[PDB]
């Protein structure tokens, strides 16, 4: 399922991301754009053997159980395959662990290098929330 802006900040909205930990919706969209560009089946190979998974590309190092990544961990005791549905709950309830973990949205690269210190309220700019 590809998202619309919109769409995606209501639903991200509606799972508590809004805000949470200090990151204004904004960020969270922001984010996804360039990670997944809003398509919750998006798939990426890491350089260390690793997957990147979903709308928020959530990676199989730490975050999840792929079945193929030798010395990583499920930190958010799932299924890699679950954070591919067009439902957003697995993304968004591991996103919130993840961002807890002390190094904030820090942990997405492309939030990092694209969102941080961005005008990301342009990203929710004309939705109806
Ligand atoms: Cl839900
Ligand atoms: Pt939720
Ligand atoms: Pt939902």
């Amino acid at each position: 399922k590809v998202f619309g802006r919109c769409e995606l900040a209501a639903a991200m909205k509606r799972h508590g991301l809004d805000n949470y930990r200090g990151y204004s919706l904004g960020n969270w969209v922001c984010a996804a754009k360039f990670e997944s560009n809003f398509n919750t089946q998006a798939t990426n190979r890491n350089t260390d053997g690793s997957t990147d998974y979903g709308i928020l590309q959530i990676n199989s190092r730490w975050w999840c159980n792929d079945g193929r990544t030798p010395g990583s961990r499920n930190l958010c005791n799932i299924p890699c395959s679950a954070l591919l549905s067009s439902d957003i709950t697995a993304s968004v309830n591991c996103a919130k662990k993840i961002v807890s973990d002390g190094n904030g949205m820090n942990a997405w690269v492309a939030w990092r290098n694209r969102c941080k210190g961005t005008d990301v309220q342009a990203w929710i700019r004309g939705c109806r929330l």
